[PDB]
């Protein structure tokens, strides 16, 4: 697949996105046009999906690896 704007995958149980490593406890900012910078902390890293937890809403947000590779979400790391 060449349709990749961001290189992302899950390696050794950690998130490898934007050529940068993310922890399981990782705090990250998800920002978009129709979505402001969400200060969210990852709760668990799966195989094809990452579970990030909204600090405010306390809900679980499941992001798929493929969606990150297409560049659906812009994730900035804070660690």
């Amino acid at each position: 697949s060449n349709a990749q704007r961001f290189e992302a995958r899950i390696e050794d149980g950690k998130l490898y996105y934007d050529k940068r490593w993310y922890h399981k406890s990782q705090a990250i900012y998800l920002e978009s046009k129709d979505n402001q910078k969400l200060s969210c902390v990852i709760s668990s890293v799966g195989a094809n999906e990452i579970w990030v937890r909204k600090t405010s809403d306390s809900t679980k947000m499941r992001i798929y690896v493929g969606q990150l590779q297409r560049g659906l979400f812009v994730i900035r790391r804070r660690s």
